[PDB]
């Protein structure tokens, strides 16, 4: 259903990686891996909800779905307890899903005593999302060779965005922030929702109105990654879906990727992760390694400005215009659950290389020339992505 299948959208990069489908043969594979689906990492929207219904129980200011909603809230209070943040069920299960793919696409890649490694931050969902990948290859060819680590030694490349001052103060206290604010107050329309669950919902200050209604969105939008049977989609019509929906994306938008209020500073700090990548691919090319793939398990916000520096067609689009990012940026499509970027190295008769990127398992375009796509010629896109680097240390040059 068309319907349901929006409804997934709106969860925007709470959204569960979507389904994907089995299938010449790639020399290398690099790649970059946002953790699987995880629980909630904060416990704020929760009780902001069970506060105010409590509130209202207190006050007998509960309708018959209100009571209902209470009690689902009390049960995912118990539920979520000592699980913030952590891999769910469903998160090892798409990491799994995708290992198995990537082997079965390309067996002769990953066959006989193929060498592979593994690095992720010291995240736990992340750790665990490497290993239920990592379990799935070795399951397929225990022969393959298999480094594996972790850590804040990799914070440089995977956790840039801890490591910058400007770009954690803009995250902080940046000016996007009443852009924000501005766009949730016309976006989000809370009596509707709120007269489903309160009596006399137009008693709340707007002010209140809105923040537990966003926070009930935020509870009913992660949900569905916890591998929890229970479902609060149905609260929210495909409107109401839609219009919180584009308040979040328009902060992820602003906060960590192109948008014009960032300067370009949220993505150029993603450099030194494209700088690497670049580095594993051209030792492999040469010789100087021999690996058949490198992985590596982070985040959303270092899928998300990766991508961004990239250039990928549609996520780097610098939109003027907050009501129209919308449009134009889309960051299911870009940071879902268990997002991932794929590099898939080929040598053709000739022996010239190409390079295939995979967006969560799609072919992805760039801003650059090739006469047959997918495929782009690797030399024109190694110094495309040079330049891409060159520019992003001009950008964090202009900010100390």
């Amino acid at each position: 259903s068309h319907m349901q299948t929006k409804i997934q959208k709106y969860a925007g990069t709470a959204m569960p990686y979507p389904n994907r489908t089995d299938s010449m043969t790639p020399f290398y594979i690099n790649h970059l891996g946002r953790h699987g689906a995880r629980f909630p990492t904060s416990r704020k929207a929760l009780d902001k909800v069970e506060k105010v219904l409590v509130s209202a129980q207190q006050e007998n200011g509960l309708t018959s779905e209100g009571m209902a909603l209470l009690s689902m809230i009390r049960r995912l209070s118990r539920l979520f307890d000592g699980q913030w943040g952590k891999l769910s069920k469903l998160g090892e299960t798409e990491q799994e899903g995708i290992a198995g793919r990537m082997i079965r696409n390309y067996p002769q890649l990953f066959s006989n005593s193929a060498k592979i490694e593994a690095i992720a931050t010291y995240v736990p969902r992340s750790i665990n999302s490497m290993d239920a990948f990592l379990s799935c290859m070795i399951r397929h060819n225990p022969a393959l060779q298999v480094q594996r680590s972790e850590g804040k030694q990799y914070n440089h490349i995977l956790r840039f965005f801890d490591l910058n001052k400007s770009y954690v103060n803009y995250k902080e206290k940046g000016d996007w922030l009443p852009i924000y604010k501005a766009f949730v107050h016309k976006k989000i329309s809370p009596v509707p929702i709120m007269k489903k669950f309160l009596l006399n919902p137009e008693q709340y200050l707007d002010k209140e109105a809105e923040e537990f209604v966003m926070a009930l969105f935020s509870v009913a939008a992660i949900l569905p990654d916890t591998s929890i049977p229970l479902n609060l989609e149905d609260l929210f019509t495909l409107d109401e879906w839609h219009r919180y929906w584009q308040t979040q994306n328009l902060w992820q938008y602003m906060s960590k990727s192109s948008a014009p209020v960032g300067k370009m500073l949220p993505v150029a700090i993603a450099w030194p992760l494209l700088s690497e990548f670049i580095r594993s691919a051209q030792e492999v090319i040469s010789g100087k390694s021999d690996y058949q793939a490198n992985f590596r398990f982070a985040h959303a916000e270092t899928v998300i400005p990766f991508v961004s520096l990239m250039g990928i067609e549609k996520t780097d689009v610098q939109v003027c215009r907050p009501d129209s990012v919308s449009v134009y940026w889309k960051d299911y499509e870009i940071s879902p659950m268990a997002a991932n970027v794929q590099w898939l190295f080929y040598r053709d008769r000739d022996q010239r290389i190409w390079v295939k990127i995979l967006l969560n398992e799609e072919a992805a375009a760039l801003p650059i020339s090739t006469a047959c796509f997918p495929y782009y010629s690797w030399e024109k896109t190694r110094i495309f992505f040079n330049q891409r680097i060159e520019m992003a240390k001009k950008t964090l040059s202009v900010f100390n």
